C-alpha cells in the first residue's frame, strides 16, 4: 500500500537521509581502541558499529548500502526521492587534517557516484571538513558546480567549537556564493556538555541531539548570522529542535539579554527569532511522525517552511509513512509538506 | 483590558510559580562569588541579578524581596488574586556549609510561612530544602505540612551537579509521598560539566539552558522510573513543560528503541510509557510562556486538567500578559481549569 510515483498526489521526498562509508566508521573504531575517541563517539558509535542488537546490526548494514538495498527500502515506503548525507558526526572529530580531507573527497565522490546512478531517486548534500574552514569552501565550491549536490550538512559541533566563531565564517561565505542550504544535524555534545546526558543513558536522539543541535542553531540566530547572510538558509530536522515550541520564551528572554547588556555576544539584531524563523530557518520532521507537533511548526513558522523527512535508517518505519499520508491537511498543504517545499528550498 | 481581582470575569487569578528572596541567601551567593566557590553559573545569574545596574534586574531584586504590601500592589494591578511562592533559585543547593545551608532554608520557611499567614487569602507557600541533607530534607517536608501550611516544595533542579535519581535523595520522595504533596522542579543554571558552552554564548539561562537542565532532570527522573516507585507522586514544571510535551513523541520512540537494543544498562523497562506518565505524573505551568498555540499544543498532550497558569513574577511581570492569556479564544470552561480549579486540585488549596 505504500508505492512510488505520486498517484497519491504527491511525491515523497525525504529530506534527512543518511549513508556510511566503511572506512571512516573503520576511523571511529580506531579512535575508540586508541583512546582519541570523545565520549560521545564512544557512546553512539561503539554502540551502532559494534553492539549485535537487531537495530544496531540493521542501522549499520543500511547505512553502508549505496543501491539495489536502499532502493528496495525506499519502494517497499514509497519514497520517491531521498537527500542523503554522511551520517553524524562525518569527520568533524577526526584530528589529522590530511586524514579528514582525504576522507570527506572520497565520502563526496561515492556520494556522487550514487547519485550519478540513480539520479531520479538519490539526491546529495556534501560533507565537509570545518577543521579546516577554507578547504571547507573548496569542497562547498566543489559539490555544488561538480557533483550536483544541493547544499551540505554539518553535524553540529566540530571538536567543540561552534559555527558562530568567526574561524568559520569562510564556510557561510561559501554557502552564500554558491547559494545552497546548510542543513545543521545533530551530533553527540561535547566533552565539555555530554557527562550529566551521557551518565544518564540521554545523550543521543533521546535528548542530547536535541539540545546540542537546538543550541548550535540559536548561538547562530543570536550572533547575527543572518543579518550577516540575509540569504542563508540553514534546515534542521526533528521539529526544529524544540525552538519553534520555545519561540515565545526565546524572543523574550532575548531582548531581556539584548537590552541589559547582560553578554558579549548578545547585541542587538534586525529581526526577532519569530522573523528569523519565517525567513531563514527551514525545518524538517525527522523522527517525529506526529500529526500535531507537524501542524503546530507549520503555524509558527509557515507551511511552506517545513518538510517530510523519513531518517532513513535510523527510523525507518512504514507505519511513520501512512500516518503522515493520513494526517488531515489540505491536498495543497500536504503537497508542500511532501514534495514542492523540498524542490523550492533544495532547487531541485 | 482591565486586570481586576475578585474572579468577576468568570474565574480566580492563581498564578503558580512565583518567587521571592532573602537578603541573607543574596548576600551568601555574593560571598561565594567573591571569594571563588560560586560555580558559573552562580556567577552568570546572581552576578546579574545582585550586582547588574540594569533597570531590569535592580527592579527584579526589590520585588523579590518583598513579601508584602509591595507584592501585594503588584498582584492586585494585574489582577492575580492568589500566588504559590518559593524561594528563588537556587536556593541554598549550592551552599557548601550544610549547617548555613540548613540555617537559611529553615529562616527562609519561617518568614514564608509569616508571610502566607498575614496575607492567607493572597499567598500560598511551596517549602524549599537542603537537597545535601536528604534526612533534613525529609524533616523540613513534614515541618512545611504539619506546621508551616505549605502545600509542597521547590527543588531548583541540580544540587552541586547532583540529580533526584540518584538514590541518595531517595528520603524527599519518600517524605513528599508521606505527605502526599507535589514537588515543582525549578529551573536553575546547569552545573560546571555541563554549562560552558552555553555560558559562552549568553544561552545559559533562562532563554535555553535553564529549559535544558530542568527537561533533562524531569526526564532522568521519568526514566529511573520514579513513578513506579511512587506512583502517587505528582512533579510540577513550569515553562510549558521544558520543552518535553513537544518532544514527547521522539521521547518514547528513542526511549523504547534504547530499551530494546539493551544499549544502556541504566534505563531498563518501565511499567508506562513517557505519554502515560505525563499523563498520570507530571504536571505543567505556562510560566515564561504567555502563548496561546504552545498552551493549547500542551493542553492537548496532557490534557486540559494537567496545565495551570503561571506568571514567573517577578521576572517575567507582564500586564499584557495576563490581558492576552485572558482573551485567549478558549472555553470559559478550560479557561477556568487554566487559572484556577487546576491549581486549587492539585495543590490542594
Ligand atoms: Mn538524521
Ligand atoms: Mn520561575
Amino acid at each position: 500500500d505504500l508505492k512510488t510515483g505520486g498517484e497519491q498526489g504527491y511525491l515523497r521526498i525525504a529530506t534527512e537521509e543518511a549513508f556510511a562509508t566503511r572506512e571512516i566508521i573503520d576511523v571511529y573504531l580506531r579512535m575508540i581502541r586508541d583512546g582519541t575517541a570523545d565520549k560521545g563517539m564512544v557512546s553512539l558509535w561503539g554502540f551502532y558499529a559494534q553492539s549485535p542488537s537487531e537495530r544496531a546490526t540493521q542501522i549499520l548494514e543500511r547505512l553502508l548500502d549505496l543501491g539495489e538495498r536502499r532502493i528496495a527500502d525506499m519502494d517497499a515506503t514509497g519514497i520517491d526521492k531521498a537527500i542523503l548525507a554522511l551520517t553524524s558526526p562525518g569527520v568533524q572529530p577526526l584530528h589529522d587534517l590530511d586524514e579528514a580531507r582525504t576522507l570527506a573527497t572520497r565520502a563526496n565522490d561515492t556520494l556522487a557516484d550514487a547519485c550519478q546512478k540513480y539520479p531520479d531517486r538519490f539526491i546529495g548534500m556534501g560533507t565537509v571538513a570545518p577543521q579546516d574552514p577554507e578547504w571547507s569552501a573548496r569542497e562547498i565550491h566543489r559539490g555544488a558546480r561538480e557533483l550536483g549536490f544541493k547544499g551540505i550538512q554539518i553535524n553540529s559541533h566540530t571538536q567543540g567549537r561552534y559555527l558562530d566563531e568567526e574561524f568559520f565564517d569562510p564556510i557561510f561565505r561559501a554557502l552564500v556564493e554558491v547559494d545552497q542550504p546548510l542543513y545543521i544535524h545533530p551530533a553527540t555534545s561535547p566533552d565539555s556538555m555530554i557527562d550529566p546526558m551521557l551518565e544518564a543513558g540521554l545523550d543521543g536522539a533521546i535528548f542530547g541531539f536535541g539540545v546540542e543541535t537546538g543550541m548550535h542553531l540559536l548561538r547562530l540566530i543570536t550572533i547575527g548570522i543572518f543579518d550577516k547572510y540575509p540569504s542563508l538558509q540553514i534546515m534542521v530536522g526533528h521539529m526544529g529542535e524544540a525552538l519553534p515550541y520555545w519561540l515565545y520564551r526565546l524572543d523574550y528572554m532575548h531582548q531581556a539579554g539584548v537590552r541589559s547588556q547582560r553578554y558579549e555576544r548578545m547585541k542587538p539584531l534586525k529581526k526577532t527569532i519569530e522573523g528569523y524563523l519565517k525567513s531563514n530557518v527551514l525545518v524538517t520532521n525527522s523522527g517525529v511522525a506526529w500529526e500535531p507537533a507537524i501542524k503546530f511548526c507549520q503555524q509558527v513558522m509557515g507551511e511552506d517552511r517545513v518538510m517530510y523527512a523519513m531518517d532513513y535508517p535510523y527510523q525507518y518505519v512504514a507505519d511513520e509513512v501512512r500516518a503522515m499520508d493520513a494526517m488531515d491537511m489540505s491536498a495543497q498543504t500536504k503537497k508542500k509538506f511532501f514534495q514542492t517545499n523540498a524542490e523550492k528550498w533544495f532547487k531541485l
